[PDB]
């Protein structure tokens, strides 16, 4: 592109990082300042006005204005300090803003589709100025994480999950799509809201939703083409599984919120496993809730189990789950489909103390959302049944931790392995014990494994493919990280660790027959740092070049030597 | 336009006031959310966040984002309350917001054209995307009106005046240009500011200064036309005349420092004789300043003189200067080509407060920006000396001003005819006399002559054309506003005013054969009425029609009908 | 975007002409630009029929269709498939070869890239320069080898344009998505060289590595832009470089030599088919070649590949082929052979002429391909006709004046009991004693518009040579039982169409039987799919996806200043 519009371009606007040679090229001399900044000094300008605003807030709307009109700029501010902007670009924030503010964003970032387009989403597809997507992330916006139904204000949660794509992946974000998919919503507060600009009704169900669903997902890859990734993202329980089983063979789809926290919960246990010293044949997991996370942790375990040699239902009995009614056991009323899976075969329990007291698990694993629930008594029984019990409070936010990193560590005198889902501190004991609790984020998983589909053309991702990230993962980790009860690898690293799973998971999709790009590539590290995007700009090169001398006298002719022989 | 880039495009973007026949018509559906707004409730949701920030310099940043994204909604902003935010979008926000942020546009509006630039400014003006320019506004930002030297950031000035063509007169903003030409700056404290992005040397001067803008004139007319229109906004005293004499019968220019305000402080002298009930003949003015403005006013007033019979030598006799060395009189030191024009013979004198007792004024016009010029002996000796003394306080800002309203009607005791440039509340005195006094606002002005001269393609712009404008406005005012003190039509009526002033104008250049658009219009008020911008959304109709139906059934060849007779 | 205004009426792949109907040129913004006429694609073939019919020559004929398909793509091929029989030979060989070396290019739309040595490292940057994305076809030469003329350097560009036109007429290949390429090396062609108006590079032709790297580099700058899937077809190189260059990309790239490959499947066909009249076996036939080229190389092997299929072991049925070269024999121990000649060498003393090696070794079948005018002499003729009941008289040579002999010899000498087939149409021949035969054409144009259609349609990366082996097969099996005893061996051209269908269809089972289809998922209904993608020279409609949503919904959805509380 050249002219005016390259100013107007996300992709390729440097703003004054233009020098006046490119201005000149570009055929844009005199619409920006008579300065040349480098990208450093621009960095250095923007996030002078970043650090005045007063609350997270308000440092994502300041965020959403830089991509809005700098791509490159706005990746070389989440790339500068990874973990500081992660937080602020997606979970929390992202969704407190859109729930707060809207959709502020002032360029269109996406696609907005319902349900009374239903027939017509080839066309609206053709309204997208991008013909080469190699990425989707769609979301209902029915389970915003933390926060619940956000309804057509949703469509901030593809467009910050796709940032972490590139910051912390690598991928190309101009190949990337966010899609809000709006059905209504059930949120009272915003049926009832003057200012909400989603459809205002309840949301449609049964088959009429799946129906769009599977026109979306028809549209997407016969416009983009059947290798085309597509990321499911803040669904609600049932349909999210009931969607997965249906796309997940048909369609290069996955959904993050099941088995992308899959992949990163075994990830912390196998990395505990170096702790504990004993085979994962030998631990009893009980779960505190039996949502998505829950049953994708739950059967990413089990597929890890049967690695080690033990047979499925003998590995499925190893697994105790507790929803809000109790125990899940055989013949209970109040089950589905994925929670009869692990029914156990046992007289019903209420609450989750007495299940740790009855089962003496040596690994307690919690997403239920609920305060407080690892209380004094469970962390102390667990302590006193195994040497070095492992405590997950995975739920977020942190109001909604099970338990603290603090009271793990001290109620269970510093023997607890602690993982959890929010940032905590580190903690040291009245005794002098000091630890560094890990974080168990998503974006340790989903960046490199869409990295390793997108560079690869993976035509379907298996689990086996979650459980080979978990392991990568879990190898991350040092051996002085793991004697501070570290479990993860610092988020600093996210981009080195993307690559290597990217590549872990390209090696095995060959390996398998699943990858569609040809030839394979020989060295796959050079071939998936090919295709990792920089925040570095660009260069508008010419390419200009001559013929050989003789060449270009020989084959220019005029009326002088026309008859030269 | 159409596709996604409409939604990029200010002067078609409606956002959600795209009706759902639109999106599909112009193939955006999607990229808008699933709501379909009026332009009334597009203007309560952006006016919710206006009135949220604390300080005008941040609404003046919410309306520039605003004008960046959607040009019909911004002027339906500004069209609202014109009153309101023409403090805001220009004089005095727009120069302590730039002077503060810089320039905040992320969308390109117009041209920086530098003096390294020279002999290449044809190529620039092809960066601007608009070819239909019938309107520029300069600056080289070297007096901005009550800061100062603002070098490239006074880009903002020339972009703020536009939008007071376009709100206050109705001009088409699509055809308008605003430019900046840096030619460096002597405010030392942004050639020492590591943010300052225009040019970091002092400015270039002498006859350099003068080819580079006999270049942009030239450039500017062979590209869009030699009738573009091209006003010169903030340039320093000495240049500011240099240019208007060089170019107003050369080109289509008038510079609104000199011109504008002396059509509106004219205007202000015209209006208060309705209450004096004298002839101008009969008034002798002091004047305190020296500057552009004062010599702009001067000369006018001495042209109004001539309109009622006084000869020039004659009516510049009733015209005392005084800058800061003292009167301007025959033989005094520090005298330039303009103060000799007005030098009387006389010996020299220091204070304003003696020559208003040596002249005995009877109208007394301050421009130069010294608080308090006006003490309360001038304006006791002046309502000695005549029954109703004319009392204009024109400078800016209010903490600039010879006097404040209340001091001139208090020591006057109610007999004074004030205007000032600031806003002054209305006053009560102790006996119980009330005054409204009026505002000098060049926006009275510069909109209805550039409305006309655009309409019309008025060659060049001769000072009639400014006192016919200043004569229009005093006959604005009604009689129950003179008996208040009012010597102008309320600022609510500014687009009749503008238009008014247009068709006076437009009337004036056919009559004496000044005006390039042929054929004359019998009806001029229909005529520019017709080319007055509103802020209403346009309509993307499709002009479909058939042919009779004998006609398409003739023309439409077959191999069944190709061989009836 | 779809296209639109005056730009469609120069787009060959959307202009109608006058077939736009008054909607349509409203809808486009093109009313005016056409004729006020609205014209049937029916009466435009009409009309444009009658202009060629007026044409003196075919020469002047083939000028007639390129400048057809300058202008409109749809009614080109509404041409060519009207009587593909008719206007194969003008579009194609021998007329293009012809046409380009008289007229040279008439083409006044450029059809494709013209690529030089010396643009060696710069290909990638010039095949950005063609205007269509999506290609999924190439055809390109060196016009070294155009077949039945020899080297006609650069003019050579209409052969590939000539192809392709075949490739979508003959087989429903998508035009658009078709490139034609020349290679220009240089041209040994003296008159070339000396001809002050030839428009190619004036040098011999570079060979050598430089040469290989351009076709390197030319291979890896189509697929990296285009896809490894290409197809990439090479047409009319010197005999030693497309065998070469075969070897060398055949099982990297999509690739296959239509000069090579093709002929021996056509040939190969002809043999099953005479099959069904002599009612014997392959393995009971003995085959002499006249010439021993590599065209003759190629049917030779295709021949040995459809023996060991039929169960005999790979020397043996490599012994059942004699082949004649310039030097006579070969024979094992003979100089003057080479690599490729010794594979087919006899333990038998050495034989000068043709004739005596038929004598010698009594073949049932001889296949000429060495371009020897007369070569199938009296003798020969007679021999074979004693020895056998019904011997296999091939004169494939090209063009008709070098065929080894003609239709009416070979069934007057053999007594009319001669199995006759020619790369040349020969008419129908009725004998002295009343007996008639329709001679078959091995026509290439039976065998890669298939070939091509399926490999396009499945993604096929490779083309192996069992693919051609298939497709003579199917070929065979076309003929009717009346047209075998008529002396026809292949099926009617008329029916190319549906021939190129059942071609297509069994190389895409035979490519998902053994994992060479890279297109998933695998269609169920292989006829189906294919019939989706064939191209009809029916006219496209513009018709644009308007609808509403439902009148409550939309309702709710439309918020005003009275109803938004």
């Amino acid at each position: 592109k050249r002219g005016y519009d390259v100013t107007r371009n996300p992709h390729l606007n440097k703003g004054m990082a233009f020098t006046l040679e490119e201005r000149l090229q570009l055929g844009i001399h005199g619409l920006i300042p008579p300065c040349f900044l480098s990208q450093d000094v621009q960095l250095l300008r923007i996030m002078r006005y970043y650090e005045r605003q007063q609350s997270d807030l308000d440092k994502y709307i300041i965020l959403m204005t830089l991509q809005d009109r700098n791509e490159k700029l706005f990746y070389r501010v989440l790339t500068s300090d990874v973990e500081k902007f992660m937080p602020i670009v997606y979970t929390p924030t992202v969704g407190l803003a859109c729930q707060h503010y809207g959709l502020t964003f002032r360029r269109p970032r996406g696609l907005f589709i319902t349900i009374h387009d239903k027939g017509h989403l080839a066309t609206m597809l053709n309204s997208w100025p991008e013909d080469n997507i190699k990425a989707v992330v769609v979301t209902d916006g029915e389970r915003i994480l933390g926060l619940g139904d956000l309804g057509c204000y949703g469509m901030g949660i593809p467009v910050g999950k796709l940032a972490l794509y590139t910051a912390c992946g690598g991928v190309n974000p101009q190949q990337c799509l966010p899609v809000l998919l709006d059905v209504g919503t059930n949120n009272e507060e915003l049926l009832r809201d003057p200012l909400y600009i989603g459809l205002k009704h309840q949301r449609v169900h049964g088959k009429a939703y799946d129906d769009l669903l599977d026109e979306f997902m028809q549209a997407v890859t016969d416009k983009f083409g059947i290798n085309c990734l597509i990321q499911f993202e803040d669904f609600a329980n049932a349909n999210a599984f009931r969607l997965l089983n249906k796309y997940r063979n048909k369609y290069c789809m996955f959904n993050d919120d099941i088995q992308g926290t899959a992949s990163v919960a075994v990830a912390g246990i196998l990395a505990a496993l170096r702790i504990t010293k004993n085979k994962l044949s030998n631990h009893v997991f009980v779960f505190q809730g039996a949502g998505e996370a829950a049953m994708g942790i739950a059967h990413l375990l089990v597929m890890a189990l049967e690695k080690e040699g033990v047979p499925k239902a003998e590995a499925t009995r190893k697994i105790w789950m507790v929803d809000s009614k109790g125990l899940i056991v055989k013949g209970r009323s109040h089950l589905n489909h994925e929670k009869e899976m692990f029914a156990q075969d046992h007289p019903e329990v209420n609450s989750l103390e007495e299940v740790v007291r009855l089962v003496k698990p040596t690994a307690i694993i919690g997403v239920a959302a609920i305060a407080g629930a690892f209380t004094e008594q469970i962390l102390r029984d667990m302590a006193s049944f195994h040497e070095r019990p492992i405590i997950f409070a995975l739920s977020n936010p942190t109001s909604k931790a099970e338990c603290t990193a603090e009271k793990c560590y001290r109620v269970t005198e510093g023997r607890g392995i602690f993982a959890s889902g929010s940032p905590f501190k580190s903690v040291t004991l009245e005794d002098g014990k000091t630890f560094i609790p890990g974080q168990g984020n998503n974006a340790y998983v989903f960046p490199g494994v869409a990295l390793g589909v997108i560079a690869g053309g993976i035509r379907h991702i298996p689990d086996e493919i979650f459980l080979l990230t978990a392991e990568q993962i879990a190898q991350e980790v040092s051996e002085q990280h793991l004697s501070q009860g570290r479990l993860y690898p610092p988020l600093s690293t996210i981009r080195d660790v993307s690559l290597r799973i990217a590549i872990k998971v390209l090696d095995y999709a060959y390996k398998h027959n699943l990858a569609s790009y040809y030839p394979e590539p020989k060295d796959k590290e050079a071939f998936v740092r090919s295709l990792v995007y920089t925040p570095d700009y660009d260069s508008f090169t010419l390419d200009s070049y001559t013929w050989p001398k003789e060449a270009m006298n020989v084959q220019t002719v005029t009326r002088e030597n026309l008859y030269f022989q």
